[PDB]
């Protein structure tokens, strides 16, 4: 069974797509919000996907469930805690977990998310709670954990507060900024609010990844690298449709954060074609394997490794390879990075 039963590193998994069904149901029931079902298994079966969906039908799923967690202090911290726990069961020794703090708040945020009424959990406060839970789960479960705060493509007005938050909470546990949501929104890599937040991220030494090339063209990747200056790419698949861009990103050792099982379910990769990650293997690309959203995809990190093992021929040596590349591409301090790698190279012999 477990396709690679060695320690792992994971760089691309959203907190808000990594919540236990039973906990959604717990706070639902407690706060009165109500959800398409009431068992874990039935709710799991509704939230989860086995087929690609339109964008509204994907985001709808966040409309059911998020109101159970958003705006409640204790829920925010618990989700962060229990995430750490899950990763511990996948055999991860280092993970960077991301989310938008505005999406879990119910005050000082406009528009207020998910139909929520106004309350008094701010977005700053959300980062603080998340930090707590993640630093407790690290202490308890033995996985080292950092986080990344996501700007939202359709809301550049939030972005300078993201980067200010990454600066306030830096190392502690936040190490980087991301740009998530709908990458197909015309012009959205270039909205001034996002460009100025990632230029402030450069100025203040906050690391940067951006989702690009998932469903968006190669030009969206090119904007992420050349104008937002990103250091890593979320998926990056469609880079392959620009050959000189592909070649240059290999020459600069850019890291590609691949989510093979997510890409099948979303329809990002059409199942009747060469998956991009096999090209990346054949090419010796610097890339990682990741879950993206285990809740929505009905997955664990072994799902993705079984997919690449069983469907695409991937070997132990390649699994060891890309984990090491993930550690090398982490946003940890230099010292902590060398320490991670020392750990891994040791487990791997
Ligand atoms: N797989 C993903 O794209 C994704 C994004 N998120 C959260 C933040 O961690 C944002 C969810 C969301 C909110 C509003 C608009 C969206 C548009 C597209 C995708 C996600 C959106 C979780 N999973
Ligand atoms: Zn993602």
């Amino acid at each position: 069974t477990p396709a690679f039963d060695k320690p792992k590193v994971e760089l691309h998994v959203h907190l808000d797509g990594a919540i236990k069904p039973e906990t959604i149901l717990y706070y639902g029931k407690r706060r009165g919000i109500a959800l398409p079902a009431d068992t874990p298994e039935e709710l799991q079966n509704i939230i989860g996907m086995d087929k690609p969906l339109t964008l509204p039908d994907f985001l709808a799923k966040f409309d059911y469930y998020m109101p159970a967690i958003a705006g409640c202090r204790d829920a925010i911290k618990r989700i962060a805690y229990e995430f750490v726990e899950m990763k511990a069961k996948d055999g991860v020794v280092y993970v960077e977990v991301r989310y938008s703090p505005h999406l879990l708040a119910n005050s000082k945020v406009e528009p207020i998310p998910w139909n929520q009424a106004e309350g008094d959990l701010t977005p700053d406060e959300v980062v603080s709670l998340v930090n707590q839970g993640l630093q407790e789960g690290e202490r308890d479960f033995g996985v080292k954990v950092r986080s990344i705060l996501c700007c939202m493509r359709h809301q550049p007005s939030w972005s300078s507060e993201v980067v200010e938050l990454c600066k306030k909470y830096r190392e502690q546990t936040v190490v980087a900024i991301d740009l998530a949501g709908d990458e197909t929104i015309e012009g959205s890599s270039l909205f001034p609010g996002h460009v100025q937040a990632y230029a402030e991220a450069v100025k203040s030494g906050v690391h940067r990844t951006v989702h690009a090339g998932e469903v968006g063209s190669a030009n969206v990747v090119k904007e992420a690298v050349d104008t937002l200056k990103t250091e890593r790419l979320g998926h990056g698949y469609h880079t392959l449709e620009d050959t000189t861009l592909y070649n240059r990103l290999r020459q600069e050792n850019m890291h590609f954060e691949i989510c093979p099982w997510s890409s099948y379910l979303t329809g990002a990769w059409k199942p009747d074609t060469e998956h991009a990650v096999i090209r990346f293997k054949n090419d010796q690309v610097n890339y990682s394997l990741n879950t993206d959203d285990p809740l929505i995809f009905k997955s664990t990190l072994d799902t993705d490794y079984q997919m690449t093992k069983k469907d695409m021929g991937f070997t132990e040596e390649e699994f060891k390879r890309l984990n090491i590349n993930a550690a090398k591409s982490s946003f940890l301090p230099e010292d902590e990075k060398k320490e991670l790698l020392d750990l891994l190279y040791k487990a791997y012999r």
